[PDB]
Parts: structure tokens; C-alpha cells; sequence
């Protein structure tokens, strides 16, 4: 057949103004309903915009699709570091895939999640005692000490917040979209006060200064070395280094989310309270309905055809995350927060994408999917059962139309008060 | 018969310095072998010193032990405070020990256990980067945050140390067992600074301005009334709610007690790591084996005969503590550190009784006996698995003749590491 076209020499600030409500209004305005269409953008590139568990599977088909040099350079500059793993490709990407998923044991993550715990446990005494906590900047600090500890990585108190800041400022800095924008430059200086201080851990760590343990991000990637037997530079080292936390950190964004998902449905907090595979879908959930990824860009590895369609080679590519996670044909009811619907879930890797979608470990997929779902579990049950608390009067908008997606308020709470039955005698 | 005796006209002073030994010194002296003997102190008073489980069972009988008015005024004057529950008798007491078993539920107990384990979790980085830590020192900080937080009181961060070292300087102060002493005026400092903070919290409770839990000591103290319908007075409302935690932060006593005996008995923490059933009962055979507590004074209620003797009515009494549990006739082997030998006891109220023997309802048994165990198993259980460490050259001398038992040194450890499985993947 003939692609589907939203017409314009580049439009890239209509991709920038519309969002994540981007991608759907293109294909409901075209009536598009084997989820492919094209557009430009990127300085009059065209681009094939796939959607659906089909469109997930091809975009991930190694075959077809190559992703390295696809990502808009600006955005390697402040997300993602250059030379970070997100740009390799081939046999150096499965190599040093390898290397972050080794760090994803099973007595690695329970580690994460008993600090994931302790953390929000202890913080309970200093959020009552807070007029109002911004939820969505408490988790950023919180969600610091723990990254930090779980990486094996030294940042004393006083640094805490000055790293919660410089991580925020990254992760936001994607809304450009391959931009420069007003923050670019503030966001270079964040990501590289970080990553001096990240390569200087590494440094000394090699130099015998300080002592890691033995299985933490820092450890095991000063001490890596590489297929061909060559470990990373001092300065790449930290930079993907930092890839193994600073995403952690931003697990404040589906926190925050989180808190509004209890708070707009009062049904989901007694049912997290009473059960623990509730709390699991309600995470899930969370993953699915609220904007974070809104899609991702690859590019033709050699010439296919798919549902019809003819594709060149190099032609420019990008998975539709956001909109293949509520196409109704996908997820029955899709802009219903509806986590029983995991039940009947058959654990696809191609429609729960909010972090990627494929294999772990021969694509690109989010290395931290699972510490991700451990995070979020864990912070989600705290909220719900271990501290009860008023949500005054304030802005909770999520405007579907700004990249990236935020509670306008980052959602505040006050009159945190933990939860004990101390009247709990053995009669009862 | 007639009750050997140690002669002198006032043995006060010779108690004094032979300490946790004084009164089996005596006894295999003048070879008295129904645990009853007698001596004269504070102030030439006749004392009949009762030691066994049936000194402990005599001691404890209402019907011929008085206790109100046997305490030496200078030990009531920096340990508990002036009108303090163990100055009560008869219904006043049994009224107000009910007051403070209330608080004994399961629920409040499980608080204070979860308190304990994550204090400790979240303590271990500070400890990491010290050089040395004293573990008695660091305990007592540790525990006045645990504490302060199950009582319901505020204690703000720069707050804990001052009432750390207050609350230390009052355990300390029954060294002088009725005696003026090098400290008497800086232990009373200590009592009053912490009594006015106590007394403020209940009236701000009252009056309506602060707000603790339901359930605590502070709420339940604050808004008690007693069987003629009266609530306590602020000041000794106070007195008596530090009756409530006081006593918990000296467990640092028993903690340094239970590091040295893991480190003089290596094969005890091995047995910790694998068991929580030993952990139990290594925290029972630190305070059976340790000293603490020497003895606690009492006279007689009316007449009455034992073992052959003749008890006078207003003879003072003491119940020898460290003695009775060091006697062969009672523990076997009684100065071996085995905790293997709780597999074979069978319970009694007057055998272990480090914080006192007879009935918590009844009697003046100490109110916080489970609230010890509950934090020396979940202390143990830490140190001996949470984190390793190394044990320097240091005088780790417990002296016998010196009240109070102390080591020497306060257990100092170095090189401390959390112990984290970071390796486990699930095939292993
Ligand atoms: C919690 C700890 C996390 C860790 C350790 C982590 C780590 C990583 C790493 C190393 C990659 C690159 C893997 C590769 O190139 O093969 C990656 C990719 C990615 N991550 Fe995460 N991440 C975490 C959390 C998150 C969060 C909260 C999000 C939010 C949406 C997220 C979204 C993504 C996306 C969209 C990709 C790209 C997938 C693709 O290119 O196909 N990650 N992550
Ligand atoms: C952990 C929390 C603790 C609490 C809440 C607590 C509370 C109390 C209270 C309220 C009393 C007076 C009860 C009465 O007069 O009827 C008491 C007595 C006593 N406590 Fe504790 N205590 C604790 C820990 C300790 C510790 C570590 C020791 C160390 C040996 C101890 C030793 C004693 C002794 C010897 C008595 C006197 C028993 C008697 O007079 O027959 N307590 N305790
Ligand atoms: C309509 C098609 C437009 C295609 C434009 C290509 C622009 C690519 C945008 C890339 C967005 C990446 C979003 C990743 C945010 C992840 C934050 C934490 C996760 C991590 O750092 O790994
Ligand atoms: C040989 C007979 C001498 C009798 C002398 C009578 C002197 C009485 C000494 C009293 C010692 C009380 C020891 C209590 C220490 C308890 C510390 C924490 C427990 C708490 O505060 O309840």
C-alpha cells in the first residue's frame, strides 16, 4: 500500500506541542488502523511511526531495525552520556549489556529492596513533621540515598541534594526532543558534575584508594573488562556508571503518579493494603497509564515490507511507547486505571513497553525494568498501609500535551501520620 | 537456727568495693549453704541478704515483704525519681503497674521490634565510615532515637545526644547504693533537664497543642487517671514517663555485653546467623551471665519463720540478683556462658531475674522485661549477621568488684561492613 502521511516539510514543533497526544491525533485524523504512518521531523527526516504489539515486535526485530546513531544528539548529551551503552551496537552493546544485567541478581535486587523499605520507614518521623511533603520531590531524595547505597557509590549527606537536583534536571532534559532549549546548558553542567564525580569514584576504586563491595555497579564496572579484554576509560566508565542510578532516581516521576493513582481511585488503596500481588498490578498500572516514554527512534537495517508497506533502508524509525500503551485494541478500556486488568495479562514483551520492549539482553531494553517494578512495589505499599495523610487543594493536571509527564503540583500531602496498631493485643 | 553473719558495725562501704561479688564472698566464707545470711549497712541497719529461688519466691510473697520506703533515698533521687512507681505499694502500685503493662500489647511490642531492626538497617553506613565505634556509646544514641520514638515524645536530631548522655549519667548514678558520690549533683542535672522536657510534653499533650498517638506512653500517661479517678500530677506524670524509656536506653548495658560475649565465643555467632531460636537464648544468657543488676532492698512485712529463722518484722531485706543467678544450685555450670542451657528451663519467675523475679501484675517486676528481649534478639540477630567486623586491641575487662558492670573498653569495633548476598542469583 501507500503509508499514511501527516504533511509538513518538519513537523517537529507540532510533535513538540502536541505531546504525547501526538502519535494518536495524527492516526485518528487519518483514520490509520494498522498502526503505521509517517511524518518528518528531525530537520525534514521521514520518519515511520510503528505502534502495536506488531509494530513493538518488528521495531525490536534485530533483523530489520538498527538503533545506533537514531537518538538526537542533544539527548545523548544530557540523558544518556556520550558513549553510554544506549548508543553501542553489535557485538559491543551485547558485551557490555552483559555487564548491567549481571548486576540484576536475585540477592542484588532483594538488597534494593530492603533499602527501598528502610528508607521510606525511616523517613516517616521527618514527613510528620513537615507542614507539606512534595511527594514527587521527597522520592527524589529518598530515591537518591538508596541509588547511591545500592550502587556501592560515597555520597555523604551534605551532596544528597545537590545529586537529587543534577538527576532531575537530566531526566527532564528529553522534552527537547533533539532541541536546544532553554535548560540545555544547565543540563550539561549537571550531568557532568556528576559524572566527574562518578569517574573519580571509579578512579579511585582502580587505584586501590577506596573498597566497594564486591557485586555493586561500582565495583564490578571499575574492575570490567571488555570482550576484547579491555576495560572501559575512566571517563566512559563513570558514564555508564551513572546510567545504573540515575534512571533509578527518576522512579520519582511513577511515584508521584502512583500517589495520584491512589488518591483519584480510593478502592486500589484498601486492595494494596490487603494484598500483595495487588500491590505488584497497581505498580504495573501505574507503568502503563501515566506518560513517561513517549516513543523511541530506530532506523531500517535493510530493506523489509511489513503489512504491506515497502521500507528502505536508513529510512528513520520510532516505536510509539505511550500510544501503543493505550491503544484499545491492546488494553481493553485503555484510559481507565484498571490494574485487575494484569490478570489476564500473558506477560507479552511487546505491550507492557513503558521501558522498552524485546529481550534484556540482545536488545536495547531497559536494564532496570525489574528493580523498577521492586521500587515501586515497595513505595506503593508504604503509601498505602504504613502512613495515612490529607491531600490539600492543588493543581494535580497531567497535561498530556507537555513532554515530559508531571503531577502539575508533583503532588503534595500533609498530616502524614504512620501507621501502628499499638491497641493490637493477642485477644483480638 | 541463727543466721551467719558478716560482722561489723556498718559493712557499707566493704559491699562497695567487692561489688557484684560481695555477697558470695561472704557466703563461701562462712560456709552458708541455705542461701540466708546477714550483715549490717546503710548506716548500721540489720539486712538479711536471701539469695535461690526461694529466697527469690520469699522475697517476692506480699504477705512478708514489704518494698515501699527500703530504697536508699540517693538511688530514688537520680534512678527514678521521687514518687516514681517503685516507691509505690498496695493498690497505688497495682493501679499504676497497670498502667504501664497497657502498654505491653502485641501490636506496641511489634513496633518496638520493627523500630530496633530498622534503626539498626539504617545505622550501618554511619558505622561503615567510622574508623572505631564504641558499641556502647553508639547503642545508647541508637536507642534514645528508638525510644523516644516509641514513647511518642519529640526528640529532635540535635536533641539525641544530650539525652543520650543524661540518660546515661542516671543509670549509672545506683553505683553509690545510698551514697553521696563524685556525680550525685551532675546525675541529678541530668534527672531534672530530662524530667522538665517530659513534663512539658504531658502538659502541651493536655492542653491540646502537640498530639501523640494513641497508644503511647506520652498519650496514655497524659490522659490516665488513677482508681480514685485522679490523673498523675504533671511533674511526676513526667517522672514517671520516663520510667518508660529511660530503663530502654540502658539495654546499651546488655548490648556491649552481648558483643563481647559473640567475640569470646566465636561459634555463638555462627549459631545466631542460623537460628533466631539461639538468638533468644543468647540474649537470655547475656543478662543471666552479665552483671547488672547486684541486688534489691525490701523488708519485712510481718513475722514470719524460713529455713529456721526467725524474720522480724521491719528487718531490712535484700534479694541478691547477680548472686542467685551465678549459684551452681540454680544454673549449672554458672559462670560458663551457655545458652544452650534455656533448652532445659523451665520458665520459673525466680531464677532468671535480671530485672527482678515474681509477678509483673503484683509485684515491682520489671515492666519492660519483654521490651528488652524483643531489642536484644533483634541487636544480636544485626550484629552477628547484618555485619562483620574487626575487634582491636582494647581492655575488655568486666571488673567483678566495680559497680555498675561495665567493659572496660565499651566494646570497641573497627573495619565494620554490611553483609550483603549480592552474588545469589537463583540457580545457587
Ligand atoms: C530503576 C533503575 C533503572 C536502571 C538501572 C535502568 C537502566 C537502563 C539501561 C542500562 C538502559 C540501556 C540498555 C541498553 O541500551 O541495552 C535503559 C534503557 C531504557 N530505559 Fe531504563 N533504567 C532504570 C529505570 C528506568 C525508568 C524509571 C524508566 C522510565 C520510563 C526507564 C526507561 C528506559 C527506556 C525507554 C529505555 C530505552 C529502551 C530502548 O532503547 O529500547 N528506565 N535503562
Ligand atoms: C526496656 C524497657 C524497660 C522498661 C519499660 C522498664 C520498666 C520498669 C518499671 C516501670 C519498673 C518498676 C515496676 C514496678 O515498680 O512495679 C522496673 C523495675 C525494674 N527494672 Fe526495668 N525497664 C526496662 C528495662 C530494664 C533493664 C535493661 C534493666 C536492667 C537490669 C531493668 C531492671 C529493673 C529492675 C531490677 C527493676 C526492679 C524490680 C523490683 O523492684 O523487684 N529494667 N522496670
Ligand atoms: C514521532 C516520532 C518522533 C521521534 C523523535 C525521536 C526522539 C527520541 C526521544 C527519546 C526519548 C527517551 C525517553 C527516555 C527517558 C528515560 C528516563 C530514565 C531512563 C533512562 O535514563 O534509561
Ligand atoms: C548486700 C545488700 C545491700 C542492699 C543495698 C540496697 C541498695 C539497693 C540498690 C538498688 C540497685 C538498683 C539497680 C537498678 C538498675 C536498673 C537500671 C535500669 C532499670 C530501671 O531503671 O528500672
Amino acid at each position: 500500500a501507500t503509508i499514511k502521511k501527516d504533511k509538513g516539510i518538519d513537523n517537529t514543533a507540532k510533535i513538540a506541542k502536541q505531546g504525547y497526544l501526538y502519535t494518536t491525533n495524527q492516526r485518528e485524523r487519518l483514520g490509520v488502523k494498522d498502526g503505521v504512518f509517517e511524518t518528518r521531523g528531525l530537520g525534514g527526516k521521514r520518519i515511520i511511526i510503528l505502534s502495536g504489539k506488531d509494530g513493538a515486535e518488528l521495531f525490536y526485530d534485530n533483523d530489520k531495525v538498527e538503533r545506533s546513531g537514531t537518538l538526537p544528539k542533544r539527548v545523548v548529551n544530557t540523558l544518556f552520556g556520550k558513549g553510554a551503552i544506549h548508543t553501542t551496537t553489535g557485538k559491543v552493546h551485547v558485551d557490555r549489556k552483559a555487564l548491567f544485567m549481571s548486576l540484576m541478581t536475585e540477592g542484588n535486587l532483594q538488597y534494593l529492596r530492603e533499602l527501598t523499605r528502610n528508607h521510606w520507614l525511616m523517613n516517616t518521623q521527618r514527613m510528620e513533621n513537615m507542614d507539606q511533603v512534595n511527594v514527587y520531590r521527597e522520592s527524589i531524595i529518598l530515591l537518591t540515598k538508596v541509588g547511591t547505597r545500592w550502587a556501592g557509590v560515597q555520597a555523604p549527606e551534605k551532596e544528597i541534594e545537590n545529586i537529587a537536583t543534577d538527576m532531575d534536571i537530566m531526566i527532564d532534559s528529553f522534552k527537547a526532543i533533539g532541541s536546544a532549549f532553554k535548560g540545555y546548558r544547565a543540563s550539561k553542567a549537571a550531568r557532568r558534575r556528576v559524572e566527574d564525580w562518578l569517574e573519580d569514584q571509579i578512579i579511585q576504586t582502580r587505584k586501590g584508594k577506596i573498597h566497594p563491595p564486591k557485586g555493586t555497579a561500582l565495583y564490578e564496572f571499575a574492575h570490567w573488562k571488555d570482550y576484547k579484554g579491555e576495560p572501559m576509560d575512566s571517563r566512559l566508565c563513570g558514564i555508564d556508571l551513572m546510567n545504573t542510578f540515575r534512571p533509578l532516581i527518576a522512579i520519582n516521576r511513577f511515584i508521584a503518579f502512583g500517589a495520584l493513582a491512589m488518591h483519584e481511585n480510593p478502592v486500589a488503596r484498601e486492595k494494596i493494603k490487603q494484598d500483595d500481588d495487588y500491590a505488584y498490578m497497581f505498580a504495573q498500572e501505574v507503568r502503563r497509564f501515566y506518560p513517561f516514554v513517549p516513543y523511541l527512534p530506530g532506523k531500517v537495517k535493510e530493506d523489509f515490507q511489513y503489512k504491506g508497506y515497502d521500507f528502505e533502508k536508513d529510512t528513520m524509525l520510532a516505536i510509539d511507547i505511550y500510544g501503543t500503551m493505550h491503544d484499545p485494541d491492546v488494553w481493553e478500556n485503555p484510559n481507565e486505571f484498571y490494574p485487575e486488568r494484569f490478570k489476564d495479562w500473558d506477560g507479552s514483551p511487546f505491550d507492557l513497553i513503558p521501558q522498552g520492549g524485546g529481550d534484556y539482553y540482545t536488545n536495547h531494553r531497559c536494564a532496570g525494568e525489574w528493580m523498577t517494578i521492586i521500587i515501586m512495589q515497595e513505595t506503593m505499599k508504604y503509601f498505602a498501609s504504613r502512613i495515612t495523610y490529607d491531600v490539600p487543594e492543588q493543581d494535580l493536571t497531567v497535561d498530556l500535551n507537555s513532554l515530559p509527564g508531571y503531577v502539575k503540583s508533583g503532588f503534595i500531602i500533609e498530616n502524614v501520620r504512620e501507621v501502628v496498631d499499638r491497641d493490637l493485643e493477642h485477644h483480638h
